[PDB]
């Protein structure tokens, strides 16, 4: 008790019964288990991101307004089914619905787009279908690709090649759907952007039972490379149908967030569900408070043991940084990046505190959501003359609309990481701020 | 040899933090123990046909739950005589007999405050019929499970009360239910409707490790394998649930309206055996054994003092089993609490105690049916060797193997006090 | 049970922690030690210590084992110290509850490349006067073990070997050397002129630790209490230095010319039983005991399994004392490696073994000299009650406390396989 | 070859028991010696060209021992001192500061005696760092000796000398307004049962190392040394162990002030003191003093934090720290970093007081303040670059951590760097 005794007495005794902290500052993860209430409200935002398909039921603007409100951060276009010209369209909706909200940019919310590829089937390499479709994702901007049936390495180089020059900024997560995927995860995952554990064809190529080794094996192989993984199908497949989801489907929900998973996926739920609105205000819930339960004690410790020695300054700043924000119970983590790896690297040491991105990548913007906890802003004024003062404006960009999100409060500490010259990779400075 | 530490998962129980314990979790690494977790079917019309139930013993039911929510007392009594039936079909061969335990739900008190009066008439059934367990339905305080207790009356002392917990107040009010209870069930139908659904994971969770920590028998309830009424196979949300349940520390997983009125009672029975034994493999045991060891606080009870010693030998030698004489059943509780990879082999000559057993997880209970000899240690020696025997068979030991053995110095339940290193010949 | 006066002494508060800092922060120095002092003392035979009525004293004061420097001396001389160690004794042995014995070390002049002619000569000396140890000087390889193994003659061969570790050369071929001994001594003095003085300390801290993680007894050893060949009292450095080898896991502390032609021989022996029984208390067992256990490999052999499940038992119940029958100290050596709290009294009738027992900490030796009994296991009940009747007689037991007790199966040594928690009656 | 020196392999151990089995008497340290000496000042150490030998031998801070002498002879001592450490000054890149302190008489059979205000008032008059406070028994005998230090006495630094069984009682009371502590095993050995001196001093130690104060061991640590060449096995045991402890101080008071090898007992200190400090078991020190330290809303205590993360995982050669009056070095100080806090400051006071904090090397800035804030910080971090090349800390390719603050002023730290040597 010497350790909050003083933390206690200033910020009181309801903000230490809040987001499951007396469950957090728990000695054993038992202990840690016998202290969860759920009495504890969560008080932090939604850190892990959802994933929505677009289909009949989620395409029209005014539904995917309501889906980016209820949550929604990236929306995944099944391959599998439609035309080019219908999945245009999808992409033309969706960017109407998000640039409706660009009129106020300290609460504008960037939504990535996702291409789901169909797969090889029967074939060996890439299918015919497949090239044409990677070369359409180019064509249209899309952020993500979900690559169907990763075998090997060397399908996820097919995947990149097929990408051509201009694909390159594209992200890969590879499904791994069958046995041979899971072998050779290592190798898939060491040329892969991220990973998704697509449970579905996984369920039927594995046994049934032994799935839930397969997530937890590489949600934990993931988190200690610090690359996205995201958990896929049939997570409230009752909503398809029902407004209220199973007990064992809340569970799963809050199971592959407890795990580690960096995103959760809505297929059939929101893509031809009669509750698609309602399916992404259920993950959002869970989620938050999922997140508030995580044993952040031991998660932390081991990521830190694990994570190996490093002479590259921005990754030395992200634990730094990460290690200062649990110190104070910093309400947030600003970090100025470009490419989005400074706050990919925060990101892998799991802080409780928000990672706010400011970014002036509109691409960047949308990927960054694959990494849980970046809360992605969209810098959109002109470059100022010195450069040490553009630097400060994009700082009091990210408290501006962290104060109007409801992540910031007068008192809060933060901290800030920035680097000392322009361009990506020189991250290397951390500021430990008091909101005024 | 090598091939031994590659299967249940041993390479990822190894492992010195929790994080290479997951990325250690081998999809080719088969399960080698017996499936601890014990299995709950309710019992319905797909299920009462004596034929069938001898389907769902061989598939791995434990416990057979009567929901007198539904059906009358004539309906309840034949459940019962049909359960009866199908698990005495095979006690012709006493080393391979499996006992059933019998669990009857209660309605509950609904809008009333106190015990309803069908639930007072629906426990002195249970009684006059010979039940193992109650499920005691919307418990919310101490006062409720007295009750339950008092309705029992004297002859209704042995049976256990498992609290089932639905709402808010028993949520809130728990210390003290699980004070008073000798287990708790996390029904999670109503809990789910009575609380927000997003928050039942976290109830859940705290329960069950509550539970771990005092010693006490945990059911997880409700929806597990839903799909499976209609469909064959179960969706990845239901797969995954079963087992998070097992690897949370429930004792016990519960089938509903799978077994109830569904079309694939035996398949659905199957399938939680089949997700509970990888599950098991998959438990973290460096870390939990640790944690389960430090928080137990220390004890004078010759029983308790021995539990931890035996456990702690069985881990020291990967020992196949661990062989207990107990006339309660306590002793094996004690051994269950701190969760050995090693089973426990319960041999006892109480029917009632060899079906409750099935509440703690890990224990495997054996009838010994043979009337005691005039030798006191000999007849403690021939149950030892009953239990060798019935272990050998049903593929626990193997001659070579390691076996703990568990007994006391004198006849009479609670004298526990001796543990034994055997070499199985 | 034990009262909040229990909990107090004994360091309890600081060995109840959850971590080392506050293990640091809850050391008292108003908690006063109650157990028995575990640590064995040697005191080196001399001048000043070589008449039977002082030797009298010395046992009196705690000297557990008596060491003859043959760098000094005849074989005439050294002849006369074993008769008149062994006098005193006997003196003793009228009272078989309370007899104490002791054990007599020949600690070698030393090498020249192999084993020297007056080794050869002191080595055939020692096996023809039944010493029970032998401290070989400047041991650098194994090879250097295994020839003053072949020249402890045909008859020798139970004599234990405490390899000095004087040099560098010892302090590479650590590891091969430990191997081939049966424990050793860290000999400071010499150590600290062959090395750098300012090193002395890391090479005592690697080889006490090394020796902990195999089960081999170390002895720390050179100028503990310096000062107390001239002075009454130590200085703040040599009462700090005794503390911190008992802290580090020395088995056995040393007296050279603190015994042997210092001014207070008697003064020194009580001076290192009083810090020694205040350093045992503010051991750490909760990672000490946890960390010898993870540290320790998986072992199939019934005794090593018995051990550690023994230990696990008595830390559960706050036992008094594990009393273990043991042949030839392996079963007393396998409970000591794991450093239980509670006293290992060890019933043995090997007047060898409970001399050379005193090498393992924690353990206190009880020759039973009483004629065997037709049943073995009356045979058995009457050394284990001989055991708590000394242990009553002592000091260590209470009626109303509990013991461990560990036994084999069979007679014979090699079978310890049991392990009963037992209330002193 | 890196990776073998400094106890590497024995400091990357899951477990204390393998850290304790993977020391090598071999493994060279390579890191500078971060525990002080103090040094105490009678007639074997007393002439300027025996102090600038006990200076480069490795003194840090200078005792005086108020019990024997008068304010003469201790006036002539401070003058000594101060003539043998400014002979140094002419190279600013290896100049080495020292502290002085009174330890005084004490109040025998009496609160604070006559003789103790007078010697109080001396200290003052004559600038002294610290006071070691004799006899310290409750928290009004610390307020005693800062009321007789007065207003001109404000920024001496007092460290509570616990040396009975009240004392060791009061200890959380005395802590809480003392500076740092002294463990006093001479007076503490006769006051208490002798065998149970070694818990008074661990339980102190870990009392301290929790609190972020430094603490001293003191009384008979090199005893034999007064009279012979060579020290005891338990005396070179002794000295390890109150580092392995976690004292941020080492003493030697009859060693040197009378002893006949005082410039051989201070490099004996050192060359044990530079041993056991590799031989830390950093892996569990480091995690404990983290989850002991309570949460902290203090730019600085948070800034600190980082700042010793951040050289663990880059294997910082070293942590270069801004500071004013030394609190910003005291706290990364207080988490036992393996990288050395290299303190640049403006003070001379401040640079003679940080000694008392392990790991803590000060350099004196004598440079005037840049017309431009940024330049002026730019120039203070570069000095402790050329200072600590120049010393052996650091060499190019090296990474190191700077801290520095937002404003001038002190209290203001809150900024972390992770720069590359040239
Ligand atoms: O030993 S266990 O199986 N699991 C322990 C554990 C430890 C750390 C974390 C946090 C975490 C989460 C995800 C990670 O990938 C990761 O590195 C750390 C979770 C669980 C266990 C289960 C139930 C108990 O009651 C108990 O005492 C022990
Ligand atoms: O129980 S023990 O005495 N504690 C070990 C221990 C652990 C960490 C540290 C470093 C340390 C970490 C944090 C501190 O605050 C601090 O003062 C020191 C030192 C000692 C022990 C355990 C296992 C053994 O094999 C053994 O011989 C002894
Ligand atoms: O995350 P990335 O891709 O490394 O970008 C972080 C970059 O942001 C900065 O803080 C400023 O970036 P820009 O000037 O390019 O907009 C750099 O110092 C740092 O290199
Ligand atoms: O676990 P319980 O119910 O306490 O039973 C343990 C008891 O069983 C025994 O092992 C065997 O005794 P019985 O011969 O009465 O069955 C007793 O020695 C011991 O007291
Ligand atoms: O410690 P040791 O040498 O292995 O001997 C222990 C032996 O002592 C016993 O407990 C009693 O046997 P004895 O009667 O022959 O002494 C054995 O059963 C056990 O094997
Ligand atoms: O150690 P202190 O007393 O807190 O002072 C640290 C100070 O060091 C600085 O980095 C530089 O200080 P100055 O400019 O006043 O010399 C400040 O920003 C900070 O306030
Ligand atoms: O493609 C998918 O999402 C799957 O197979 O689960
Ligand atoms: O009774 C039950 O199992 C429930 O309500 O969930
Ligand atoms: O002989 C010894 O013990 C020595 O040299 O230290
Ligand atoms: O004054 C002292 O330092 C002592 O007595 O040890
Ligand atoms: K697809
Ligand atoms: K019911
Ligand atoms: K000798
Ligand atoms: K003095
Ligand atoms: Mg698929
Ligand atoms: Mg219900
Ligand atoms: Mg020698
Ligand atoms: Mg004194």
């Amino acid at each position: 008790r010497a350790d909050v005794a003083q933390l206690t007495q200033e910020l009181g005794t309801a903000f230490f019964q809040q987001q499951q902290l007396p469950a957090a500052m728990a000695d054993t993860f038992l202990e840690h288990l016998c202290l969860l209430d759920i009495d504890s409200e969560p008080v932090a935002a939604r850190s892990t991101s959802i994933i929505a398909t677009i289909g009949p039921a989620s395409r029209s603007v005014e539904r995917l307004k309501e889906m980016i409100k209820a949550g929604m951060n990236i929306a995944r276009l099944n391959f599998s089914h439609g035309s080019h010209e219908y999945h245009a369209e999808s992409i033309a909706n969706v960017r109407e619905a998000v640039e409706s909200f660009a009129g106020s940019p300290l609460s504008y919310r960037p939504v990535a787009i996702a291409l789901d590829t169909k797969g090889p089937g029967s074939g060996p390499g890439l299918s015919e279908q497949d090239v044409r479709d990677l070369r359409f994702g180019v064509e249209h901007g899309v952020d993500i690709v979900f690559a169907s049936f990763v075998r090997k390495a060397s399908d996820v180089a097919a995947v990149r090649a097929a990408l051509g020059p201009e694909g390159h900024g594209i992200k890969i997560i590879s499904k791994i759907e069958n046995h041979e995927g899971v072998k050779r995860f290592d190798e898939i995952l060491e040329v892969s952007d991220g990973i998704m554990v697509a449970r579905g064809d996984l369920g039927i190529e594995i046994p049934a039972e032994k799935v839930f080794l397969a997530q937890k094996m590489m949600i934990g192989r993931c988190n200690l490379a610090g690359k996205p993984v995201v958990c896929a199908t049939q997570m409230l497949e009752s909503m398809i149908t029902k407004p209220r989801p199973t007990r064992a489907e809340t569970s799963d929900v809050a199971n592959a967030v407890l795990d580690g998973a960096d995103c959760i996926m809505l297929s059939g739920e929101t893509a031809k569900g009669n509750f698609p609105v309602e399916a992404v205000k259920m993950q959002h819930a869970i989620a938050r408070e999922a997140e508030a339960a995580v044993y952040h004690r031991q998660l932390f410790e081991e990521l830190r043991r694990a994570a190996p020695l490093s002479r590259d300054p921005t990754e030395v700043t992200a634990i730094g940084a990460v290690e200062a924000a649990f110190k104070c119970c910093a309400a947030a983590i600003i970090v100025l990046t470009t490419t989005g790896r400074s706050a990919q690297l925060l990101s892998r040491y799991r802080p409780r505190a928000a990672v706010i991105a400011v970014t002036r990548s509109a691409q960047a913007a949308r990927q960054v959501h694959l990494c849980r906890g970046v809360f992605p802003l969209l810098y959109r004024e002109p470059p100022e003359a010195i450069w040490a003062d553009d630097v400060d404006r994009r700082v009091q960009f990210g408290i501006e609309s962290g104060k109007l999100r409801g992540f910031l409060r007068v008192g809060d500490l933060v901290i800030v990481v920035t680097g000392w010259r322009p361009g990506s990779g020189y991250t290397n400075i951390m500021r430990v701020l008091s909101i005024s």
